[PDB]
């Protein structure tokens, strides 16, 4: 039958790709709602015009002054749309803190939650897990998608290891000496139309993989000591699962986010023709190498934060966002990003308590930001 | 809860490794029967002593005399042992045409058939298939075991292509001209799997992969034009399945037959500690390259034999048995192995009829052997 989809974060990379998948498959999906932040209001209104979907939300009341016929506008417009719209799937592709409440509201409706928003698990942690029922959250990220597919190779009891693949970023194989010279431009700072300035940087620092390890733990309930990372520069294998008998199951495809997006939307049913398959008519090789954790300790720190628990992973992420933004502005050097994450984490044990409310989480991030700010300025 | 296992071909590489798995896992398995040819009486005696199994079959009447109080002796011994032993699983690891009747005996008993004997599927075809219930035949070979695991990645209607991996053999990359003067010593050089001159030769000629394509079609019901072969020299990826969305699911382990054997014996349940897993704290590469179908047409011949159906795959296999023995005996050259197969198949008009009985299969094989001999006499 046809799945009713609410698209939250409709004007971003994931949201617009999802809308293409939906447009290509009207047999499988219909859009029933759209939510955006306000900065790309003209895109959202063009989406209303094209899809015929009048059920739209704009978070920015000031931006909403421009339109006059938005049913939901202002702070928590996306949450109210989720609360009041009948749907089968909520795609949460909102960015940052504003994704958290809509995740919670979506879980409450009982819909499937196709999750792209990182803050929901990384910051929200136990608030989100306590609210979610088994299998309700389907991840959109290609690594987590790969894991969800490979886990079909046995029972939960048969799992020995989850193995996440990492590109290695631009500085794969570089020494600690090399990393001292890293400029913002080298670490992927360009005014790219597509993605956030932090996405390329987090991949270079290995914080992205740290964040993915944390999400892997919460999604699949596997201990941090059984979650491994391997470097794989080709990015064809998106992740693997090792089972108790010694067998490893891996998922492979040429990079294309429409594959994991389509599957997240249609879960558990695959969507015919979503992506190109691996072609074996031409020679290739898939390479693996250990991550140098002495030079790139960002994953080890993510495990330390995750094992600590509570609001510690929110601290890790908020410390990163401040330090990484500081590097991009020329206030610190590249090695200091993860250096500062560590120093803030090591002073953050008051935050190991479990959050009771969204505000608890917001309080931890606030503390982490200003702690990171002090470490940057030397104050 | 404990599965009773008959091991046919116990003294071979597969049989010995199977008994090791059974010994390591006494709460999952027990041996209740053994059958051997009579070439390795030293091993059989030890197996009797270690397992305490006196319920044994020996093919050679001489060898059965030496061993002492063997309840089944002669060429029908293995078949009679199966017919009369209460068991849950029958492991058929017999070599060549000897495996067929025990295979049919085993299926008529209702036991799971853990199948290593290629002949009984390749030659037996629909005669074997009609005797089996859905999922009664569970494959022992690395490639088919990988496929079975990978097929868990989706529903049957979601399967686009099965991809079998080939090592390429010692002559991977070689010229047709280069093949002209290959000797039996070069063809038996560095065995990837733990088996003798015959199985090593079939890896080198690509006939083994052709037989495995036939088995794949019969085991999984996938059309020949949807079964692909890729060359992968490392032999870590054992096979793959491509799904209709563009996702490929692959299985990987360091070469070790104990893994597929243990999963064949315990299907659907994985056996803890069966084999060592891929170690992703060490660098490695998985290489892929296309097969040179011009220099190696054996797989295409197997497809053509398979498409014709009936007793034609029995013709393909018997023609190989005969040309291969002639190569090993110094009578013909290497390129003549597959040249004779092509010649026999071209003359095999009448063998496209489906076998009603074992004797139909035997008729075809008998004819193929004679026709292969006439092809050898002409060189």
């Amino acid at each position: 039958g046809r799945l009713r989809v609410v698209v939250l974060g409709s004007t971003g990379s994931i949201g617009t790709q999802a809308l293409q998948v939906i447009a290509d498959n009207p047999d499988r999906f219909e859009v029933v709602g759209l939510a955006a932040g306000g900065a790309h209001l003209d895109t959202l209104l063009r989406q209303r015009a094209q899809t015929g979907v009048t059920n739209i939300a704009v978070a920015d009341e000031h931006a909403a002054q421009r339109v006059g016929d938005i049913p939901y506008h202002g702070s928590d417009a996306a949450t109210r749309l989720v609360e009041q719209t009948e749907a089968d799937v909520v795609l949460n592709a909102l960015v940052g803190a504003l994704g958290l409440r809509p995740t919670l509201a979506a879980l409450k409706t009982g819909a499937r939650l196709a999750l792209a928003n990182k803050e929901s698990l990384v910051a929200g942690g136990s608030l989100v897990l306590r609210a979610a029922r088994p299998g309700q959250i389907v991840p959109v990220n290609s690594e987590h998608s790969a894991l969800a597919q490979c886990l079909r190779g046995g029972t939960p009891d048969e799992v020995a290891k989850l193995v996440l693949t990492a590109s290695g970023g631009p500085f794969r194989g570089w020494s600690a000496a090399d990393l001292e010279h890293v400029t913002p431009e080298q670490a992927g700072a360009h005014p790219t139309w597509s993605m956030g300035p932090m996405n390329t940087l987090n991949s270079a620092s290995l914080v992205n993989k740290g964040l993915q390890v944390i999400e892997t733990h919460l999604l699949f309930g596997i201990p941090y000591d059984r979650i491994d990372v391997v470097v794989h520069p080709q990015s064809i294998i998106h992740s693997m699962v090792t089972f108790i008998d010694g067998s490893t199951i891996a998922q492979a495809s040429p990079p294309d986010m429409k594959l994991p997006i389509s599957l997240a939307l249609g879960w558990p049913r695959r969507v015919s023709g979503a992506a190109a398959a691996c072609d074996f008519h031409t020679a290739s090789s898939w390479e693996f190498e250990p991550l140098d954790t002495d030079v790139f300790p960002a994953v080890e720190l993510a495990r330390q934060a995750g094992v600590a628990g509570g609001c510690m992973t929110a601290v890790y992420n908020a410390a990163n966002e401040e330090a990484a933004a500081a590097f991009l502005a020329g206030r610190i050097g590249f090695p200091a990003i993860v250096g500062i994450i560590a120093d803030v984490l090591h002073a953050a044990d008051q935050w190991a308590v479990e959050p009771a409310t969204v505000d608890d989480v917001l309080d931890a991030q606030r503390w982490a930001r200003e702690r990171a700010q002090r470490a940057v300025s030397g104050m």
